[PDB]
């Protein structure tokens, strides 16, 4: 029994969702009162993610003899954090199902993270050699826009691209990157269109003409960037198409739901020329992500499950999953398991959960509900009508990440890109994934050998007057009416129309799809063109709050999408208890 391998519909994969549904949709109940109560652990963690692995991890730090069981629902820890493994020519090729890369890990992770790391044996300078920086620039490759003919009259693939980006793991002078008049007037756009886009770069102004910096900013912040491009840059409907899909991968929201002022933070253009007031490399990424810190935390917890130590022999250690849920074992993690039911009752915790259709009572001393938290209201007994609600306003993003294996990527080579964005398609990122040695582990190198392709593919309702938090929930409503087979074909169509005019054949050249379906991906975060700071941060203080001896934890606690807020929420939790 070994997750990893699997390939086709994975993510939130059928099975992991129906109990939960059968809850959220349909109001159906799963009480356990009336079950005995089959083991008792110190305590119980609901979700088996970066937030709640790292629970148990701190918890049993500060209490080395207790006895701890992780509930979770997928058929394999890690939550968004999964490794992917493809089979090519006698070797392994490894992707990552999710959770990408440590963002920014010198500068925001905090000591107790950074702890973490340390104790798992991760050095974050390791990554300085493992990351293989220059391998595609090195090989006079670069970033590429990819205009569909649907929007822009004709395909077209226009290489060169110099934009740079949040979290680039492209040094800025070896982007292979053209200057904005050559790459701009290569593109698929009328004459005045590409003059206006070109002039954007060359020739900034201050579209904003007589109004203090404050309220500049405070304009920007209720107006989104598509707006501002529109109505005060004053581009054309049909220039603006080339920015729509550009945040999809880091805010999992299209140009329209992106604040401008959040826009400008992200080096989005438009705003040299404004006087607004005023970089680490992007190369945390094991070989299957942070699925690697997922796998870290369940071998240190359960040594059983694998032999080794340290982030080295971890990127090819074979883990046993027989061994992670052993009678008497002081660290159990419980797969294809439901939380339906938390109590506080007499000093401890009641904690239901279904698994192959059958109920189950347990119980603890005490809970972290590291869950999605929009679940916690569904389960926790105890929540005032007040705080239910406000866990229930995490309205979570949902995002497809797709793996893809290449026969070879000569297609990829012959046009001279090892990245390509995609302004209004399904799937706005696709990439040569990043080359990273690490353990035994060797990046694919020859392009007549097979490689991993990442894509990023977003459900967005762009240029519909939504607020996010609906954008995010017919995304879901879309994600939910695709079949497998639907997807595969978004994923063949745009690669066979993207490749094809290099010689690619999707038939005969794909040797692999994992699509991984994160219909309930990043965390709610607070969006300025519809929310009011301070209202928000009420909601996200109360919606976290201890309710007896059940601590919340998630990212989603933090309103903040990233793995190292999933640590320092689980942190939070561990010491409220
Ligand atoms: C596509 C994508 C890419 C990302 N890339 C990055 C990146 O590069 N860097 C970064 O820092 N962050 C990234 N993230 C953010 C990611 O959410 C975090 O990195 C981290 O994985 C979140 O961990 P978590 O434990 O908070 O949540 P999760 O990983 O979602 O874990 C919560 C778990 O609880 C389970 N659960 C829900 N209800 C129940 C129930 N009733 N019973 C039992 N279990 C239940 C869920 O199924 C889930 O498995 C990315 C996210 C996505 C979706
Ligand atoms: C194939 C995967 C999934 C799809 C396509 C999907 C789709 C949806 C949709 C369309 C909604 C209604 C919109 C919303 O309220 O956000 C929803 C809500 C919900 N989802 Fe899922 N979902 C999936 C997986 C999961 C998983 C893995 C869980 C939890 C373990 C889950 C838990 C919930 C809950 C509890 C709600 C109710 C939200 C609320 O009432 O606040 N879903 N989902």
């Amino acid at each position: 029994y070994y997750p990893p391998a699997l390939t086709g519909l994975r993510g939130s994969h059928p099975g992991a969702f129906e109990v939960a549904h059968q809850m959220g949709w349909e109001k159906k109940t799963f009480d356990v009162d009336h079950l005995p109560i089959e083991e008792e652990y110190d305590l119980v963690v609901v979700g088996g993610g970066i937030s709640g692995l790292a629970a148990a991890w701190f918890y049993r730090e500060r209490h080395p003899a207790a006895r701890i069981l992780v509930i979770e629902n997928h058929d394999d820890f890690g939550g968004h954090a999964k490794r992917n493994e493809f089979q090519a020519g006698g070797r392994t090729i490894l992707g990552y199902g999710g959770s990408e890369s440590l963002q920014s890990p010198n500068a925001l992770y905090s000591e107790d993270a950074k702890h973490l790391l340390k104790r798992l044996g991760v050095e974050l300078k390791r990554f300085e050699t493992a990351f293989d920086t220059d391998f595609y620039p090195g090989l006079g490759l670069s970033r590429a826009v990819f205009f569909d003919k649907a929007s822009f009259g004709v395909d077209k693939l226009v290489s060169g691209d110099p934009t740079p980006m949040v979290a680039d793991e492209v040094p800025r002078d070896r982007l292979n990157a053209r200057s904005w008049r050559a790459f701009i007037g290569d593109f698929p756009l009328s004459r005045e269109d590409r003059e206006a886009l070109i002039a954007l770069y060359e020739s900034p102004r201050d579209y904003l003409a007589g109004k203090s910096v404050e309220e500049k900013e405070t304009y920007l912040a209720k107006t989104s960037y598509r707006d501002y491009l529109l109505k005060n840059v004053g581009l054309s409907e049909t220039s603006v198409k080339y920015f729509q899909g550009r945040s999809n991968d880091f805010s999992a929201l299209g140009a329209d739901a992106l604040p401008a002022a959040d826009a400008y933070a992200a080096g989005f253009p438009g705003f040299d020329a404004l006087g607004l007031p005023q970089d680490e490399p992007y190369i945390y990424h094991f070989p299957d992500g942070n699925a690697s810190l997922a796998r870290l935390m369940v071998r240190d917890l359960i040594p059983a499950v694998a032999p080794g130590r340290g982030m080295e022999d971890i990127v090819m250690a074979r883990f046993d999953y027989s061994k992670l849920d052993l009678a008497g074992h002081p660290v159990r993690l419980r797969l294809n398991s439901t939380a339906v039911s938390v109590r506080n009752r007499a000093g401890g915790v009641d904690v239901g959960y279904s698994r192959a259709g059958r109920l189950h009572r347990v119980r603890g001393k005490h809970c972290v509900m590291a869950c999605y938290n929009m679940m916690v209201p569904y389960l926790l007994r105890d929540l005032s009508e007040e705080q239910a609600h406000a866990l229930s306003q995490n309205v979570k993003f949902p995002l497809v990440a797709t793996k893809v294996l290449l026969r070879n990527w000569q297609a990829w080579k012959t046009l001279g890109i090892h990245e390509i964005y995609a302004p209004t398609l399904p799937y706005s990122r696709i990439k040569l994934d990043f080359p990273v040695d690490l353990g035994s582990y060797r990046h694919p190198r020859d392009p007549r050998q097979p490689i991993g392709v990442h894509m990023v593919y977003v459900p967005t309702t762009p240029n519909a007057g939504m607020d996010a938090r609906t954008q995010a929930r017919v995304g879901r409503s879309k994600l939910y009416a695709m079949s497998f087979e639907q997807l595969e074909k978004d994923i063949r169509d745009q690669l066979q129309a993207m490749l094809g005019p290099a010689g690619f054949d999707h038939r005969r050249d794909i040797t692999g799809i994992t699509v991984n379906r994160w219909s309930h991906g990043y965390s709610y975060f607070m969006n300025t063109l519809y929310d009011d700071e301070a209202e928000s941060e009420a909601l996200m203080e109360l919606a976290r709050s201890k309710v007896g001896n059940v601590a919340i934890a998630n990212s989603d606690a933090a309103w903040d999408a990233y793995a190292h807020a999933a640590i320092d929420q689980a942190v939070r939790a561990v010491r409220e208890l």
